């Protein structure tokens, strides 16, 4: 599924990501845009042999199981394929565990380099409220 911007904003708010661990909805929409371009099915392999899955590119090295990442963890206790569903519940339940891990949204490379410090509320502009 390719989410529209306000359609994803709606989804993430409903799952409780707005201000989760102090991060506004704009932060989370911004990260999804540069991580997956709002595509639930996005996948791409990392250099160390792990892979990133879904709308928020959740890593197979620590958070989900894809059966092909040596040494790994599955801390969200989930198949990595469940992070590619059109229903984002599982990606949000897993992102809540990742932002809470200690470094906040810095866990998302792309958020740190392309979103952190910017006008992230621009990403929910005009979205129905």
């Amino acid at each position: 599924k390719v989410f529209g911007r306000c359609e994803l904003a709606a989804a993430m708010k409903r799952h409780g990501l707005d201000n989760y661990r102090g991060y506004s909805l704009g932060n989370w929409v911004c990260a999804a845009k540069f991580e997956s371009n709002f595509n639930t099915q996005a996948t791409n392999r990392n250099t160390d042999g792990s892979t990133d899955y879904g709308i928020l590119q959740i890593n197979s090295r620590w958070w989900c199981n894809d059966g092909r990442t040596p040494g790994s963890r599955n801390l969200c206790n989930i198949p990595c394929s469940a992070l590619l569903s059109s229903d984002i519940t599982a990606s949000v339940n897993c992102a809540k565990k990742i932002v809470s891990d200690g470094n906040g949204m810095n866990a998302w490379v792309a958020w740190r380099n392309r979103c952190k410090g910017t006008d992230v509320q621009a990403w929910i502009r005009g979205c129905r409220l």
